[PDB]
């Protein structure tokens, strides 16, 4: 058995890539479901909680500032779907925050799309560790692309029979994440239109 | 004497099944109660207290998301019967959130049917190791029927004489899982058509 | 000297049953006291300290849900009477969940009437091993009566010279244990009230 | 040199009793110092940690519901004066318990008192092993009294030379063993009329 | 890869330092973003989760008394980039209050000056540790200057070949911070014209 | 590097002292800042932010009643220089109450002078623990007096060497802090003219 998807689309999952130990990537798929709360929690178990809450609290910035969903009023449940010893992540997951996002929007998630890097308050994507592993995770998994921060590039040293397997596909900013993995239409658009501020801002 | 029950419908008990070392299988006997909290706490103990964090987060986003129980104020107490070494347990299982319906709606859970998976925080049941030998025990235990996540079918291989003792019931989601073991009544008919949206949102 | 008494009614103290190696039986006593926290923490240490926790947590849910004490915001202090290496004790413990009935409550327990069990969350009387050899401990130790779990009569062999020498009381669930070991009075009147819709809901 | 002080009063210290082997006597003193925490700890070290956590555990329970001390945000250390291989100490030991109580409320005990008993949750003295031999080695040690459980009464078997060498003092309860060893003075008698109510309680 | 930015413009961004361990000097980023609340909260997370509420509970005090935003119905989030364990941070941190200002003014700061200092309610920058070991990780991260309390000009010691490496400017309050580190224009000149009264004030 | 300035005279700072551990006695100064609130809140963080609402709240009983300031509408800033473990404040600390009226009239505190006491809601000054280690602490620092409770007169025990290194000014009343530390002028006599009601009133 296998605990990622490698194609279709699904509403709050996203194929993150961490490490194991000090350089074995891994897949590790993020599910999200966002709740009433019946002030909002952060929902988050085990040794990766505290990405979760920088992840949670970093995307719930730019969700209030550019789409306004009251996402302080929500619980914001974060599942790691395969529980590592040694899992290092990435701070502010860029894959935690797109699985909210995805969550809130009701906007599935391309699953053939792996991605790694760190969200800044500012719907920034900021550089990682481990680049190369983690790609090299998303080639053994199937993935079809893997999304990574920009200023990771030169940080990508793969073999010649591992070149060609995978797009990579640097980005800046959240957007462009959302550009390359949420299922195009009408949600799709409207969603995209409410950041452009963001992009304008950044830019 | 046995630490599980065969026959009849129980509140809040439902016959789980783990892994003891790497592949013995064991009938892992899961009890719930829920309390009012006198904020909420999952209370649990012992080498599987992160097991049922795990599964108590996530079927509280669905129970919050679709049946509007207010589970943040209460207390959900995860009881595991026979204490082992070396248990390896389903993350975020379904047993686990199955015992923890049963016990905040007061509907009997099937003792006949056994049950591994894991629980997404949308509802989805998604693949665990070590299927073949859980069913194993199942049938060692007299139970008549096994839920199995439905992406573990291929990993089910049995000795002849074993086929045919129990019935695999594989499951894509949560109501599937509340379908085979809810006692039926007025009671599983009012959850089970408020569990309805998940599906059609599954789906 | 003795550790135990065989004899009288004290609060917040009971003979528990456990077993040392394999097969040995002993008395167990058990000694709790409840306190202001000054959130409640289970106080205990040593090799039992797991048991301890078990059966405060299970007691837990079923003081909250019926009886209403808020025992989160008290301190459960649990004292094993005779430390011994390689002692098996019962998986939450009844003869601890007594124990700290009786000290919230103020009800002195009978000493004459030993007991073993594990104590579901939701008040039920679960089987333990040894049944045995803990009803020989309690006959030379000169109790008088000894409460087990139903499920276990079948698992009691005594010599003809000790069958005939303690009373064996067969439970389900945990007001019966109660009925038989709480000193009568006003206060267990009241206490066995608020316990009956435990019975009312288990059976 | 002597470990021991056998006249006069100090904070924080009592004469305790053990045993080295199976029957060799021995004073045993127990030095204790309460801090704030800077949750609080239980600080000891060595082969008798475990009973130094036992008794600090069980006088907490006595401390916090009938003095009011918030021990649990104190750290307490407990220190043995004398390493021996093989020492045999008091479950729960009283003077361990006795020299925390003096520590916390700066209320000297008096040297000339050894002690032995061990403590349960509800302020009792409950009886140990060794007890003639614990006294021998008092009398050898120039000690004027010694406390010991009433229920160890009948234990004592010592030489025409030695009987009559030391004032045998039996004790139920804490607050006789506090009466006997803590300085007269207005500190006392405002800690004994507190612990006034757990006599009322345990008679 | 690199955490930190070392040259133009950003807006919501300081490049501030700390220490690791003891003695060794990191540059540790902030990001801020401030949001409508949707009361306004300081979202944070971490180990350095109380210096930021400190900074931002500062700041909060001169944005409202000398440029009358509305901060009191804002979330202010912060980010720390870079998570390490053992982190020492200023209290108050200044690189924090100065991003905070920079997030609600819309004015970006200066990459390559790095700062250290602690933020008074008042508007002043006071002493902080480990100034000579913060210096060196700005030298060794290629930054141009760093901004240092002025009571801590005495606490300079640096190698002749990192002296002349790096411009220190000693500052007394925040009016001196925003007037290094902001991007010259219409904005800021109309913001320092605000915090004009401040140094009034405190000279 | 120093924390509190030991000369001059500053708007809305006062050295307080206190005590860390048992007995260390610091200087802990006390920054304020009142703001309009744009209900005032109290603003003020970390392990000693219920020591600043005590003070803020029993200030402002006697602000509205004899100086008629609208401190009800303003929000209150209070700053603690320096964070330690383990701090134990005055309550009602009369530094973080002197603070306050030193910010909300402009008036400055002469650094010079440390004090230690409590306020009551009735502007009498009220006796607190630690007082010789404060004194020791304030000379430690190089202060020149330092203001207690009239009622911890005789608990004021210094080494020769130390006493006389610093002038001890007792009180009774909130207004002879003022007069002691408040910078004499116009702004002073008016606002002591206001208070001597409060002094009327306690006589
Ligand atoms: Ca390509
Ligand atoms: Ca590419
Ligand atoms: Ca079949
Ligand atoms: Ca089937
Ligand atoms: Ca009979
Ligand atoms: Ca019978
Ligand atoms: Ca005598
Ligand atoms: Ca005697
Ligand atoms: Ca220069
Ligand atoms: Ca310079
Ligand atoms: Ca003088
Ligand atoms: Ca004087």
């Amino acid at each position: 058995y296998k605990l990622f998807i490698t194609e279709g689309y699904e509403v709050g999952r996203v194929n993150g890539l961490a490490v194991i130990g000090e350089s074995a990537g891994i897949v590790l798929p993020i599910i999200a479901e966002v709740t009433p709360s019946m002030e909002g929690r952060v929902i988050a178990t085990g040794r990766l909680q505290e990405i979760a809450r920088e992840a949670v609290m970093n995307v719930s910035a730019i969700i209030k500032k550019y789409t306004g969903r009251d996402i302080s009023n929500m619980d914001v449940h974060i599942q790691f779907v395969g529980t590592y010893e040694g899992v290092a992540g990435d701070s502010a997951s860029i894959s935690i925050a797109t699985a909210v996002i995805s969550a809130i929007e009701g906007i599935p998630v391309d699953q053939s799309v792996a991605m790694t890097g760190s969200l800044s308050v500012k719907g920034e994507v900021l550089p990682v560790g481990g680049v190369t592993q983690k790609i090299e995770a998303a080639i053994q998994a199937g993935l079809k692309k893997v999304i990574i921060p920009k200023d990771n590039i030169d940080d990508v040293l793969l073999d010649a029979e591992h070149e060609g397997k995978i797009e990579v596909i640097p980005v800046s900013r959240i957007n462009e994440v959302l550009e390359h993995v949420l299922e195009d239409g009408k949600k799709k658009n409207r969603l995209m239109s409410k950041f452009k501020e963001l992009e304008l801002a950044a830019v």
